């Protein structure tokens, strides 16, 4: 019997992690950003912008100058972490300016100005009401300012199918999103987030065919992950549907004379995206990745690939 | 993780319980496992003393009791078991190069000390299977049959199948014709290799090498629902196999996953 | 006035982290070890193992084999944060056997074997009222098990003056620092702990003439940190003493015939270490460093370094 | 002294069954038949039928 102090009779002790500690990291990416609607190239076509946040654009992936020490707190940890959970998505559209190209038209003359509309808002489009994929040919092109596609607006002379929210000049407008989806203690699979064909978490049952998402895009997960040339790993979890329609940015379709007004926004876009590593255990385990499931990505060899964008889930009664 | 639970190691240990299985086997269109007993009887505790004089190297074997016994759990580590033949399953022959309970730089196992005359009882919930779902009746006479409970984790040179899944999916042909497809919802397990090992303690020239007798006691509850009166085929739609190690391999290496990372909601 | 939904007139808004974000880390390294004091070379005598706390040891810095996720998970983490604390060191010894080396003399003859002493205890010395450095060459040279002083023994004939706890063969042995001493929000410079005459938090005022800790052996620190060509950085905190004595691992002394009885130990010992990372902000500023002020290291050109490890504060009232 | 779980000093135990455990099966046997005074032969004759319980 030992005469010492804090002297016990040893318990069981194993004092490593056992796989089970957490870290939550935000990465949060804020840009005062130019929204132009006056220019006839480069997306600054009156065609809406599209908020691409089904994708990785909350990285800011499509500038590498806008990495940040959150991204780089978050390949960091994306090094010493075997699953990664994103449990909050919030986006938010501060408007500051709401300006606009005045053209007084004499014969051919044509002055032009930029003047303050204030009085006229910003408008959100949901594309809530229809099925609209987003085109991704590389990182730069989701960035929102200059990311449109051609005869898309927020306005159909015959059918208006969009939910439009207006944000006025000093107004802002905050969206937020709920990743956790993953459950049965599943995890994503850590990513540094530096592929735009990767997409957030969520299941749009909805893949193309020429660039095939893979099972993460299920209700019910089926995959085999390799984990080694040997010890192949299956993944199978259940998973709640998400819709994710896109965000369409807008000015009003205002006729002017001899085509519609071209306004220009100044916004502060905040995107804060809470991200919960799941750290390797103290000791290695290679065999964790059975139940992490990788983040859903457009598959092949498509330059331009197509994120599905579901607009909405119809609810059953029971 | 096997189904060493019979004593397929030898068929010498066979008693009426696997005779009585046997029977039932024949009768059930599924069984169900609803519990596995280990309990580990120590009773001695010897080791080979050595007296060092010169190369004359005396022999004894003597009484320990003051040292117990450990119990590796193997908890923090994936590490599977090779299995060769039923008589390699042998839990007193069965041993893995390089391995230890002692690693003087990361110490990942749990160990737990067995004396001589206390007992160790371990207790597992096989019961695994829900939605009326069942397991293919197996008289358990080969060992690369694996226990229920789902590890995700399989050989890509031995694939268990669906059946180590939390989402089974396969298709039973019960017939030429009527095939019939199994899909359940199966929760994880994870079991993780038990390891018997004495202590590393170093002794001149080497470790000292003990021997234990023991007395392990294999409780396996598991409740044969029989054949109805009345041939129906198609009760195997409900019936999934057994976890089995496929393949032509020879020998083959069982997952034994270490544990579930838990994750708050 | 904008009708949409979650939107709001904007607050001030700068979603950055400030640079108060919090990672509580615990490096913990677990090892079964050989303590001997059977042989005549390497550490091996029956001269006390010492466990060289006061330094970094806590890593396991003296073989690189038993670098874990913990330390990969600092040395990650030391990328990204600013400043680090330690806030609490759990160090225990387990011991599991207890061997000596039996000696039968029949005139040259000398039988020998290990035979078990249970019913004979460890010796947890904690030279508490000495004044003792501990040399350290090198990073192998701290292995615990190795780790010896010549004519140093926790027996003295004449004046015992070392507290000895006795650890029994199947008792554990568990002691706690608390290394947090820092206050006025200062944090120890970020440390990937991969060098040994670095030394932990606390202030013992005593340092070598050959090999100056500096100012961070103070109750009141003065340094100034360069962080540029230009900005440099005025560090200046109140700190608390700290004595932290060596704990010294012992055999008893007792005599045999020709010699003393030589044992040998099977230990388990666990170092937990708690570790507060202190993530760099989600913007960079280097001037975060002026709050940060660097771990005690003895300095010199000194191949073999003595640390301090005063043994004890002298209280006195008031 | 071990400091194991689920650890404990040993008692008697011999876990076989001791000879008592009990399985109850019904044998059921169901049967539609033909029960025939009409025919002259072969038990079909007006003479009664006798249930062999």
């Amino acid at each position: 019997e030992g005469y010492g102090k804090h002297i016990t009779s040893m318990h069981v002790r194993n004092i490593f992690n056992q796989g089970n500690q957490v870290i939550r990291n935000i990465v949060k990416q804020q840009r005062y950003e130019l929204l132009d609607f006056t220019g006839t190239e480069a997306g600054t076509t009156n065609l809406p912008k599209i908020i691409p946040y089904q994708c990785i654009w909350w990285r800011g992936l499509q500038n590498a100058a806008n990495v940040n020490q959150t991204i780089n707190n978050m390949i960091a940890l994306n090094t010493i972490s075997y699953g990664v959970r994103f449990l909050k998505a919030k986006l938010c559209i501060e408007v500051y300016a709401v300006t606009r190209k005045r053209l007084i038209q004499t014969g051919a003359t044509s002055y032009y100005t930029d003047d303050f509309e204030q009085g006229q808002n910003l408008f959100i489009g949901w594309a809530d009401r229809k099925a609209e994929s987003i085109p991704i040919t590389t990182p730069a092109d989701l960035d929102e300012t200059k990311l449109t596609v051609a005869n898309t607006t927020l306005f159909d002379a015959n059918n208006d199918n969009i939910t439009k929210e207006e944000v006025p000049t000093r107004e802002k407008w905050c969206h937020t999103w709920d990743l956790d989806v993953l459950n049965h203690n599943y995890l994503w699979e850590p990513n540094n987030l530096d592929s735009q064909w990767t997409l957030i978490p969520g299941a749009q049952a909805v893949q193309p065919t020429a660039t095939p998402i893979g099972p993460t895009y299920q209700e019910i997960v089926i995959a085999t992950k390799a984990i080694g040339a040997n010890e192949s790993a299956l993944v199978t979890t259940i998973q709640d549907r998400r819709s994710y329609p896109r965000l369409m940015l807008s000015q009003p379709q205002i006729k002017d004379e001899t085509d519609t007004m071209k306004f220009k926004y100044q916004i502060r876009i905040s995107t804060e995206l809470e991200m919960e590593h799941h750290i390797k255990p103290d000791i290695a385990n290679p065999w964790l990745t059975r139940q992490t499931l990788p983040l859903p990505a457009l598959s092949g060899d498509g330059t331009t690939r197509y994120v599905p964008c579901v607009p909405y889930e119809t609810h059953v009664s029971q």
